[PDB]
């Protein structure tokens, strides 16, 4: 369960980076 | 504590999906 | 490990709030 939480957070970090890039390009 | 972490991640997944939709509509 | 997961989630919550503000200003 703890390793699954760590994996989910790792995928979320990746999506956050992509979202910020997209918003940065617009701005 | 572990179940609280799982709940927080579930809410974050939901917000990520809504953010990507909004950015997708703009793009 | 559990406290590290809690810290990572706290930083993610902060980034989500900033992302939603930026998207809200655009919309
Ligand atoms: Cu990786
Ligand atoms: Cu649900
Ligand atoms: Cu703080």
């Amino acid at each position: 369960q703890i390793a699954a939480i760590k994996x989910a957070i790792a995928a979320i970090k990746q999506q956050i980076a992509a979202i910020k890039e997209a918003i940065a390009a617009i701005k």
